[PDB]
């Protein structure tokens, strides 16, 4: 499946891939390299709660390739600017980080976790991640001109910003290719319409175009607290479609192929509020689990993990419980135990990793959307080793 950057998952992972694990702990940054030797390595004495005063409430911490060598660097939007530790290539990183731009920060430009969104993305096909922010007046970009040189921020589009009424408690904003040129476009679930804005590839987006009168707070009664929405390729043409977990179950609107969108249809009477699914209890994801390389549905429910496989065209097979674990009944909690659907093995069929109370656990896809046994990875990066959602940030990420 394709590169989509979302609020929930701001660090995309590759399909196929062998993702690593990265934790911003109280003491700094730690990695678990996906390899024959599984261990935790501390790489940076910074970007932590007690290593630089980093706070989930004020600061943003991401991974992105900022040089074009396909190795992920550590990027932090700190108190007064953007800080970067680059990947040295050998399971080490530059420490300390350097400040590349005095903007996109709590005390540089007045950026706020409660009002604004900050991502890193290669928006101009340079091979390097630019800084992209949904701020007050619209979307701002700072161009990554290479050699650690980031240009002053410029307005990319006067839309999708706080000034245009966009709110984190009502609306959703994504970056995803909806046209097929490989450039990430804006997809925004607004007050009463889904909008797209076409990336021109030059640090600007085209005027926003309304494409769907649904999936929004004021179009079908879609709420942030009950009804998660995602953007993903459901058909295999590498153009993103829309999928929402609504009241009756799963609704889609399929891309016509040019970034306009078709009718909204209920495609599966499961994974929705009426089947007992709750944002506070459960995790719902779309990722490629099969050799069809299309979005399949995965839900971490009460009794375990449930999967519905896409036939290749956006229609879905029966729901099956594939793993009797990682579920609310087994003690897993949204507010304690991060769970990700990510390729860990390199076959293109996403696997499961969960940061449990005591250990990190994985479960491998057999290659067909069914799963083997649960595997212990390590006894670290967990609640009992001092990791909480309030004070730490954890990701699956392809470091290399
Ligand atoms: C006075 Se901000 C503080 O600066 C030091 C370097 O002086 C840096 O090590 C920290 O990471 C940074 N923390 C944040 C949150 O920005
Ligand atoms: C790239 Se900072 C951005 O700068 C413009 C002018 O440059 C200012 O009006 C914005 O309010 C400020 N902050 C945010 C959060 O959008
Ligand atoms: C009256 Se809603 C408002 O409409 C205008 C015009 O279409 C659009 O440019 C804004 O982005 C949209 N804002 C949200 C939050 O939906
Ligand atoms: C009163 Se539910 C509402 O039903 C209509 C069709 O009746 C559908 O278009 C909406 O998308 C759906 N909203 C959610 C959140 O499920
Ligand atoms: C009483 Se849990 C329930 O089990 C059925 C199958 O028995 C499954 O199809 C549902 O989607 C699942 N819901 C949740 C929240 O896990
Ligand atoms: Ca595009
Ligand atoms: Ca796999």
């Amino acid at each position: 499946s394709v590169v989509v950057i979302s609020q929930a998952l701001p660090v995309p992972t590759r399909i196929p891939g062998v993702a690593d694990l990265v934790g911003f702990g109280n003491g700094g940054v730690y990695i678990i390299r996906n390899s024959l030797l599984i261990q935790v390595v501390k790489v940076i004495n910074n970007f932590g709660y007690d290593a630089g005063g980093w706070r989930v409430e004020k600061h943003v911490r991401l991974l992105a390739d900022t040089t074009g060598d396909n190795q992920s660097d550590v990027v932090g939007f700190g108190e007064n600017g953007v800080w970067i530790s680059t990947n040295n290539g050998n399971n080490t990183f530059v420490d300390p980080p350097k400040m590349v731009l005095a903007n996109f920060a709590y005390a540089a430009g007045g950026w706020r976790v409660e009002k604004h969104i900050r991502f890193m993305a290669d928006l101009r096909k340079t091979g390097r991640a630019d800084i992209v922010g949904f701020g007050d007046g619209g979307i701002y970009i700072s161009r990554n001109n290479g050699g650690g040189q980031f240009a002053p921020a410029q307005l990319a589009l006067n839309n999708f910003g706080y000034a245009q009424g966009w709110r984190l408690d009502r609306h959703l904003r994504f970056l995803a290719d909806v046209t097929g040129d490989g450039l990430l476009d804006v997809v925004g679930f607004g007050e009463n319409q889904v909008y797209i804005a076409r990336n021109s590839g030059n640090g600007t987006f085209q005027p926003a175009q309304a494409v769907v009168n649904n999936f929004c707070i004021g179009a079908g009664g879609w709420t942030i607290s009950a009804h998660p929405r995602v953007v993903a390729d459901l058909t295999g043409d590498r153009k993103a479609d829309i999928l929402g977990f609504g009241v009756a179950g799963v609704y889609t609107s399929l891309n016509n192929g040019n970034g306009t969108f078709g009718a909204v249809n209920l495609v599966l009477k499961d994974f929705g509020v009426n089947s007992g699914w709750r944002v506070e209890k459960h995790v719902r994801c779309v990722s490629s689990l099969t050799n069809k390389k299309v979005g399949d549905i995965i839900g971490f429910g009460d009794a375990g993990v449930y999967v519905a496989l896409n036939n290749g065209n956006g229609t879905f097979g029966p729901v099956k419980r594939v793993i009797d674990n990682f579920g609310y009944n087994q003690g897993w909690r949204v507010d304690k135990h991060p769970r990700f659907v990510v390729d860990l093995t390199g076959d293109g069929c996403a696997d499961i990793v969960g940061f449990g109370e005591n250990s990190v656990w994985a479960c491998m896809n057999k290659g067909d959307g069914t799963f083997g046994p649960i595997m212990k990875l390590i006894d670290d990066m967990t609640v009992s080793k001092g990791w909480t959602l309030q004070k730490t940030v954890r990701y699956a990420a392809n470091l290399y």
